[PDB]
């Protein structure tokens, strides 16, 4: 028994991959993720030019999860495109490239350049719709008209299947509106639910201080804190987008957590905080644990249980 | 060293109280909360007419928190008004009455009625804005136009200081907008942050099933899952509403968690999931734990550290 699957016209050894932003950023990180047992890897979300990011400390982790205000530190789009085009060994596993321009024009400029590398090499685009915006305006995924603009412009500029990285939603009418936007776009083939839960605040009692420097300590939450949020979003999109795949991300520390994501509807399962904390060895543990639970249940394939979470009466 | 507070023209032995919905719904519950060591109590959010609420099971708890889709089961306004007017012993502690009408007209009808009892007996109103409006629209506090409407009508109808119970927000633009709406209403003297984190989904791995019956398993989250969200919201409103009090609610299981709330800016601290799980003996434990932290740090009163939290740089 093995966990191999086929999606998006690619073959994957297993459904696991890093979450964007974790273990990705440099050529070394990417080489490390490729060497791991993961089924796939995604690069750090990038901007057209390189970015330092926000001041440090900007990440901290704790038993229940993590908080970050990284600020999109990245090597710039030319580096990630070069990685995709010249450096990555596609024979090892698929590559996704995450783009997170600060405007629609920036995203369009990057995707036009990605397109021929996607066609030639099969790199897959994940468009990050979870960046914050400037005072007086919510992030793009929380502004449905802007989101529709982004997706119209990218779909036209790119012209090939792609996916979108979504922030969590908390209200059923928002699930209905956001899924309806997404379903206007046939090139949107996967939806990754979820990004970090926005603008949490971790305080240390002993020091009486926030734990990260940027934004007066406010930053995105990941890890155990966010597992039921992540599962809700996975399942809500899985129900509303029958012609798309849903990729689960949030709160995965074990094969049991991966199992729950898949029961909710996840095709691939991304690991952020736990991978940052445990390192890439985690992927062999997750595979083993997921196969153990499958064996105890009598499941031979992921398809047997994906999306088959039971409701009560 | 002491936990005593004096706010809203009342005196409180300590900052702790139940969160609305927990251990409030019946006369029995209200007498129990009154007999406890809490500094205050709040009654179950009510509607004009009694409600049975949603089908069971509709609450479940786990090590990291709870999920609920109670559906506003309550004995109706007239009961809670009677409790406030005839049964509550104000010599023991102050009472808050929470309302959660299904429309702006329902809320106005109740606050019109409540006003003379508020004036005579000193019951305090908490208006629940994290509550349903028209189905297929977001809850009231995620629809800033509806939220302004509700506060305008209630302010006119009631004419006395009140407070509001808010859902959590996740986007700085939402903090800015929501706070600005609140600051339009001088009668809004306290803001309680936060209600449950909406539409989470808990899945049991062994049974492969959601754990509550309503809404295909989706419900609001409380407990350890939500503490950094709660803190962020307390602090965000504390900073943006300098002429209001902020009450904190979310993730309180210990005096340390309460301390963090208070450092974020909280003036009362409400206890939901942990109280549901441990019972009213929690209040003596939280009091002792909070006093211990104060003793170790040399703080003699709550005002010495309320809203202090340090930022980096
Ligand atoms: C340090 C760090 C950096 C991240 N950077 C990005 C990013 O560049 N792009 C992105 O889509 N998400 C980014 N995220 C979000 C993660 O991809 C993931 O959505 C979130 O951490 C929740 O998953 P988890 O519970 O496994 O951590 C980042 C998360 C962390 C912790
Ligand atoms: C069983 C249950 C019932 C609740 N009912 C209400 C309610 O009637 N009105 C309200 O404002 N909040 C209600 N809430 C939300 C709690 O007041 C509180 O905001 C939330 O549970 C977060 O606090 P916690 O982390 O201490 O549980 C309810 C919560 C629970 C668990
Ligand atoms: C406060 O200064 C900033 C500046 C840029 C930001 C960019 C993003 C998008 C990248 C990203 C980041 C990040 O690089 O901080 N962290 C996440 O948890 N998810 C993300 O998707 C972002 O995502 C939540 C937050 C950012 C915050
Ligand atoms: C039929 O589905 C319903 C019906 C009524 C609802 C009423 C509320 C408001 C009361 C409330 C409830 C509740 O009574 O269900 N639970 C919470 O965690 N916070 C609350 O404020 C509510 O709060 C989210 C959710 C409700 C869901």
């Amino acid at each position: 028994m093995c966990l191999k699957l086929n999606l998006l016209d690619h073959v994957f050894a297993n459904p696991f991959m890093n979450a964007a932003g974790v273990l990705c950023s440099t050529e070394e990180d990417l080489r490390c993720m490729t060497a791991s047992s993961s089924g796939a890897l995604v690069s750090k979300s990038c901007t057209s030019a390189p970015r330092d990011g926000n001041p440090e400390p900007r990440y901290m982790a704790f038993p229940l999860g993590s908080i970050n205000s990284m600020g999109l530190p990245n090597l710039g789009f030319d580096f990630y495109l070069k990685y995709a085009s010249d450096l990555h060994d596609y024979s090892k596993k698929p590559l996704f490239l995450s783009i997170s321009g600060l405007s629609v024009e920036e995203n369009v400029a990057m995707v036009r350049r990605l397109a021929p590398v996607a066609q030639e090499k099969g790199v897959l685009l994940e468009l990050n719709l979870s960046c914050p915006n400037v005072p007086g305006k919510p992030q793009v995924a929380y502004d449905f008209e802007a989101m529709r603009t982004y997706l119209q412009q990218v779909s036209l500029a790119y012209g090939l299947p792609f996916g979108v990285k979504m922030p969590p939603y908390f209200d059923i009418a928002h699930f209905d509106t956001a899924a309806a936007v997404l379903n206007e776009f046939p090139l949107v083939k996967f939806v990754t639910c979820v990004n970090s839960v926005g603008n949490g605040l971790v305080i240390d009692a002993e020091s009486e201080s926030v734990v990260i420097k940027p934004k007066q300590g406010f930053g995105g939450l990941g890890g155990k804190y966010i597992l039921p949020t992540a599962l809700a979003n996975v399942n809500a999109f899985y129900r509303r987008c029958p012609d798309k795949l849903v990729f689960g991300c949030g709160g995965v520390y074990s094969g049991e957590d991966a199992f729950l994501h898949i029961l909710a509807g996840a095709s691939m399962v991304q690991v952020g905080t736990a991978l940052q904390e445990e390192g890439p060895g985690i992927f062999t543990r997750l595979e083993d644990e997921l196969l153990e639970i499958m064996a105890r249940k009598g499941y031979r394939t992921l398809e047997e249980f994906r999306g088959r979470v039971k409701t009560i009466e």
